[PDB]
C-alpha cells in the first residue's frame, strides 16, 4: 500500500583518472546514501558502475559525482545506460576486470591535510608513520605495475595488511574504507639508516648527519635524492665536488610558505603552485635573506619545493634550515631508483642513507615549474604532473610514437584522445640515458596498451631519438625541430590552423643544413613555411662553442673583428688566429640562425662569461642582470626570399655601449627589449600580408621570463591572440607533444595512407 517502487537500472562508465582515487569507496557511500542497489568495479578502462533504484535517486546519485568528484579524479568522460533490472539485493563494490581497454594512471601525490593531521597526533596510531596515505594522497604511477588499479598491482602487493588495516578498509564509517594503499607501523614498509652507529630513530640520525654537514641519500617517492643543508657554504662545495655537477643551480626544499617568503617573492599564483599536491620545485625570484654560496649564485631566481611525503615533514621538525634536494646520481645518469644501486652509484657522493623496502616500479624526478605572463609555465614536466596525458579535441587515426629530440627528452605516444607525453627522462646524451630512455618507452607501451603504428622523429640524423626511430619496423614521418616547438603550443590549446609560430631556441636542424633557432614560420600542424630568420653566422668548432662562447662571439663578428679590439684582444693570439682560419676555410664550422647563440654572444661580448658550466648558462645570466627599461638598439629587416636581421648589427651596438661604460644590467635589457621589438615587428608584418591573427611563443629561449612576457603584452595590446606552453615546456621537453600532433595531422590527410 502507498506509493509503489518504480524500479530503473543505469549502466555508468566513468573515463579519464578515475582509479587510485578513492573511487569505489565514494560510489559505494553515495549508493548507499540513494538507497541504490548494483556494483561499482575498476576495470580496464577506467570505473564501471551498475545502479538500479528510484529513478529520482539515480539521477541523484549521477549529480553527486558530477558535482563533486573524488580530489584526486580527472574525470573526461561519464556515460550513461538505460539496462534491464538484476534486481540486485544490495550495492557492494566488487573485484576488478581486465577487458581488454586502456586507462589513464594517476601521478604521485603530495600528502594530503588529513593524512598530516593523523601524522602529527600522538594519540593515533599512524603518528610518524614515515608511510602514511590514504586515497586522497601518496604515490601512484611511482608504484603501479599495472591496471586496472587495485594493491596486487602496486609494490604494496608484498605488504599484506594487517587485522587492523584490514579493518579498516571493510570498514564503510572509515575514512580509509577501500583504500588500497592503505597501511600502518605493523604491517607497512620501514625506513632503513645506514652509515655510522646511531640508537636514534631513522629520521633523528638523518637530521643530526645534515646538522654535521653531511651529504644524505634519500630515498623518496621517484627515486634517490641528495641533501645537504642549503646554509652551509662548505656542505654545498662538497656536494658540488663529489657529484660533479658544478655549474647547475640547485633546488632547496623547504618547510613552508612562511619560510619561502623570507628568500623569494610568492605571488598568490605562485604560492597556490607550491602547495599543491602535486608539489613541483617552483622558480622564485629571489628577495630579502640569502641561503649558501653555490645554491644559485648569479642567478635572481631559486627553485623551491615543499614537503611531499611524511618523512619531510618528520625531518622539517627535527631541522631549523632549508635542505639542498638534487637528484641521486652522478651527474648525467638517470636518478637511482633501487636501494642496492643508490649504495653502489653513490657511494663516494653520499655520507649516510635513508631507505625503505616500498619497491619504485618508475622511476621520476622532481617536476620544475613557474608561473609567467598568467599562467603556469612548467620546464620539466615529472613528478605530480606525469604521466597524466595531455587532452586531444579528437580520437587519434592511429597509435603513434614520437621519440622526442636530444636535451631534456620526453617521448609521446597517443591513444584514443590522449597524448601520454612521458615523464622528463633527461638528455639522450649516453648510454646509460639510452637505456633508461629504451625502458621507459617498453613500460608506458605496457601501462597504457599502445602498439605505436606510426614513429615520428626529428629530422636531426644524429639524435639517438632519431636513431631509435628508424630503428623500427614502422612507417616513418620526421619533423622539423621547429615546427614541432610551436605544433606542442598548439596541441595544448586546441589550435588547428594556421598560426605564426615564433620559434626561438639554441640549436635544431634546418632543412637547409643550417642550424635554426631564431625563426618565424607561418605554420599549421601538417606544414610550416619559413618567413624570418637571422643573418647565419658560422659558428666554428660546432660543440666545442657551446661551453667556449668567446668562439660563439667571434662567429658572429667574424667580418668585423677590428670593430671590436677589446674583445678580440683578450683571446689568446694562437687560438684566436685558429678561429678565424677555420671559419674562414670551411673546418669543421656550421652556419647559424639562433636566439641562443645570439644570448651567448652578448653576453661573451659584455663579459658576463667567456665559459660555460652548462648550455644556456650564460642566457640565464644575461636575463638574471637585467635593468629596468624601455630602451633599445635600432635593427634593419631585409627582405628577399625571407625576412632576415643581422645580429652583428646590433651587436655593434651593444659593444659601444660597453666600451662607454655602460652597466651590463642596462646593456641586456636594451638587448632584450631590441629582440621583443623586432620579433613584434616581424609579426606585424606577416599579419597584414596573411590576416593571421595567432601567434605562437615556443622553444628553450622562452625559459626566458622577460621575453615571453613582454612579447606576450606588447602582441596582445595590438589585437592578436597569442598562446605559449603551459602543460608542456616551451624547451625540449615539450618537442614530443608537437611530433606527436603533426604525425596525427598527416595520417588524417589524402597524402599518407
Ligand atoms: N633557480 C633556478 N632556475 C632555473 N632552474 C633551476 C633553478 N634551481 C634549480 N633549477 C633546475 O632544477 C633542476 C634540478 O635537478 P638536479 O637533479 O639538481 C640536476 P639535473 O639537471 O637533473 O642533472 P644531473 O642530476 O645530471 O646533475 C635542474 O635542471 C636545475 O637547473
Ligand atoms: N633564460 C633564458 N634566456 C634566453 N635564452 C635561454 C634561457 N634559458 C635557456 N635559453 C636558451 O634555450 C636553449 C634551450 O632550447 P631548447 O629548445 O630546450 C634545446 P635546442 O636549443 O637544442 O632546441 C638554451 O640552450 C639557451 O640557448
Ligand atoms: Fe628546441
Ligand atoms: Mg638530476
Ligand atoms: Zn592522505
Ligand atoms: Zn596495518
Amino acid at each position: 500500500r502507498g506509493r509503489v517502487p518504480q524500479i530503473q537500472a543505469r549502466q555508468i562508465n566513468i573515463f579519464g583518472i578515475v582509479q587510485g582515487v578513492g573511487f569505489r569507496p565514494f560510489v559505494f557511500n553515495i549508493a548507499q546514501k540513494y538507497n541504490l542497489k548494483g556494483i561499482v568495479y575498476n576495470n580496464s578502462s577506467g570505473l564501471y558502475i551498475e545502479v538500479e533504484g528510484e529513478e529520482k535517486d539515480i539521477e541523484a546519485f549521477i549529480r553527486e559525482i558530477k558535482e563533486n568528484p573524488p580530489s584526486l579524479s580527472v574525470i573526461d568522460e561519464i556515460q550513461v545506460r538505460e539496462v534491464e533490472v538484476k534486481e540486485y539485493k544490495d550495492f557492494k563494490i566488487v573485484g576488478s576486470k581486465e577487458d581488454g581497454g586502456f586507462v589513464p594512471v594517476s601521478p604521485d601525490m603530495g600528502v594530503c591535510e588529513d593524512c598530516l593531521r593523523e601524522l602529527k597526533d600522538p594519540k593515533d596510531r599512524r603518528y610518524r608513520y614515515p608511510f602514511i596515505n590514504c586515497t586522497n594522497c601518496g604515490p601512484r604511477f611511482s608504484i603501479i605495475e599495472d591496471i586496472p588499479y587495485d594493491r596486487a598491482k602496486t609494490s604494496m602487493k608484498v605488504f599484506p595488511m594487517c587485522e587492523k588495516c584490514s579493518r579498516e578498509y571493510h570498514d564503510p564509517h572509515d575514512r580509509r574504507f577501500h583504500a588500497q594503499p592503505v597501511a600502518c607501523f605493523d604491517c607497512g614498509p620501514s625506513l632503513s639508516f645506514v652509515g655510522e652507529g646511531c640508537f636514534d630513530d631513522e629520521i633523528k640520525c638523518v637530521a643530526k648527519a645534515l646538522k654535521e654537514g653531511k651529504i644524505v641519500a634519500i630515498k623518496g617517492i621517484g627515486g634517490f635524492h641528495l641533501a645537504v643543508n642549503a646554509l652551509d657554504d662548505e656542505a654545498v662545495a662538497t656536494l658540488r665536488r663529489r657529484k660533479k655537477r658544478y655549474g647547475k643551480p640547485f633546488a632547496v626544499m623547504m618547510r613552508d610558505v612562511e619560510e619561502v617568503k623570507k628568500y623569494c617573492i610568492v605571488s598568490p599564483e605562485e604560492e597556490r603552485l607550491l602547495l599543491s599536491q602535486r608539489r613541483p620545485i617552483v622558480l622564485l625570484k629571489k628577495k630579502g635573506e640569502k641561503l649558501a654560496k653555490g645554491i644559485a649564485d648569479d642567478l635572481d631566481t631559486l627553485g623551491v619545493m615543499l614537503p611531499y611525503a611524511p618523512i619531510h615533514y618528520l625531518l622539517m621538525e627535527e631541522i631549523d634550515f632549508p635542505i639542498v634536494m638534487t637528484s641521486g646520481n652522478v651527474s648525467e645518469e638517470p636518478i637511482c631508483k633501487d636501494n642496492e644501486e643508490a649504495l653502489e652509484k653513490l657511494k663516494d657522493i653520499a655520507d649516510v642513507f635513508l631507505l625503505n623496502n616500498r619497491d619504485i616500479v618508475n622511476r621520476i624526478d622532481d617536476s620544475v615549474t613557474s608561473f609567467n605572463a598568467g599562467a603556469e609555465r612548467i620546464i620539466r614536466r615529472a613528478r605530480g604532473y606525469a604521466p597524466q596525458p595531455i587532452l586531444l579535441k579528437k580520437e587519434v587515426k592511429a597509435s603513434i610514437l614520437a621519440v622526442g629530440g636530444f636535451y631534456k627528452n620526453t617521448f609521446c605516444m597517443t591513444k584514443g584522445h590522449y597524448a601520454f607525453i612521458s615523464h622528463h627522462i633527461g638528455d639522450l646524451d649516453n648510454e646509460k640515458a639510452f637505456n633508461y630512455y629504451i625502458e621507459q618507452i617498453e613500460r608506458y607501451k605496457k601501462l597504457f596498451r599502445v602498439d605505436p603504428e606510426v614513429v615520428a622523429h626529428d629530422m636531426h640524423k644524429g639524435y639517438l631519438s632519431t636513431q631509435y626511430a628508424k630503428s623500427l619496423d614502422l612507417p616513418k614521418i620526421e619533423v622539423q625541430h621547429h615546427h614541432a616547438h610551436i605544433a606542442s603550443c598548439m596541441a595544448e590549446h586546441n589550435l588547428d590552423e594556421k598560426v605564426i609560430g615564433i620559434a626561438y631556441d639554441g640549436t635544431g636542424y634546418g632543412t637547409d643544413g643550417n642550424v635554426w633557432g631564431a625563426e618565424i614560420l607561418v605554420c599549421d600542424l601538417k606544414s610550416f613555411e619559413r618567413i624570418a630568420h637571422l643573418k647565419y653566422k658560422p659558428l666554428p668548432g660546432n660543440e666545442l662553442a657551446i661551453k667556449k662562447i668567446y668562439r660563439t662571439a667571434l662567429g658572429f663578428i667574424f667580418d668585423n673583428i677590428s670593430f671590436y679590439k677589446n674583445f678580440v684582444e683578450q683571446v689568446d693570439s694562437r687560438e684566436l688566429d685558429i678561429i678565424l682560419k677555420q671559419i674562414d676555410r670551411k673546418i669543421n664550422t656550421a652556419y647559424v640562425s639562433s636566439m641562443g647563440r645570439f644570448f651567448d654572444a652578448v653576453a661573451a661580448l659584455i663579459g658576463v662569461r667567456k665559459e660555460v658550466l652548462f648550455e644556456g648558462q650564460a642566457a640565464m645570466e644575461l636575463e638574471s642582470l637585467m635593468a629596468e627599461s624601455e630602451e633599445y638598439y635600432e635593427y634593419e629587416i631585409l627582405k628577399e626570399d625571407r625576412y632576415v636581421i643581422d645580429p652583428e648589427l646590433i651587436l655593434r651596438q651593444i659593444y659601444e655601449d660597453y666600451m662607454k661604460g655602460f652597466e651590463k644590467s642596462y646593456i641586456s635589457a636594451k638587448f632584450h627589449n631590441t629582440v621583443v621589438n623586432f620579433t613584434y615587428d616581424l609579426a606585424n608584418l606577416i599579419r597584414k600580408e596573411t590576416g593571421i591573427n595567432k601567434v605562437v611563443l615556443s622553444g628553450g629561449s622562452f625559459q626566458n621570463r622577460y621575453l615571453l612576457r613582454r612579447l606576450i603584452e606588447k602582441l596582445s595590446l595590438s589585437g592578436f591572440e597569442v598562446y605559449s606552453n603551459s602543460k608542456v615546456p616551451c624547451n625540449d621537453g615539450g618537442i614530443s607533444l608537437g611530433q606527436a600532433v603533426i604525425a596525427n595531422k598527416i595520417l588524417e590527410g589524402s597524402a599518407w595512407s
